[PDB]
């Protein structure tokens, strides 16, 4: 069987992300907040580096693997690409929700990253 197609991976990613945030009573991480990013064609690469700032949260380790599948960006806790602007940090729960609108959005155009 060949790898999972791109559109199929997005649906798998959207369904899994929704499942862990819909049944969440409180922030999955210890209230960890992440830097806001501009949602653009490089959402997976930009979103990944912002998450590299969250450690100890197993609930998102799988998310990190799936996001990498869309962005071969090996980012280290020392290398940063989108955190150039001095924006404010936001709760991870809100970060996923804001990203969720864009995830299903590319599905309508079928243009995956």
């Amino acid at each position: 069987m060949g790898p999972v197609p791109p559109s199929t991976a997005l649906r798998e990613l959207i369904e899994e992300l929704v499942n862990i945030t819909q049944n969440q009573k409180a922030p999955l991480c210890n209230g960890s907040m992440v830097w806001s990013i501009n949602l653009t064609a490089g959402m997976y690469c930009a979103a990944l580096e912002s998450l590299i700032n969250v450690s100890g949260c197993s609930a998102i380790e799988k998310t990190q693997r799936m996001l990498s599948g869309f962005c071969p960006h090996k980012v280290s806790a020392g290398q940063f690409s989108s955190l150039h602007v001095r924006d404010t940090k936001i709760e991870v729960a809100q970060f996923v929700k804001d990203l969720l609108l864009h995830l299903k959005k590319l599905f309508r155009e079928g243009r995956f990253n």
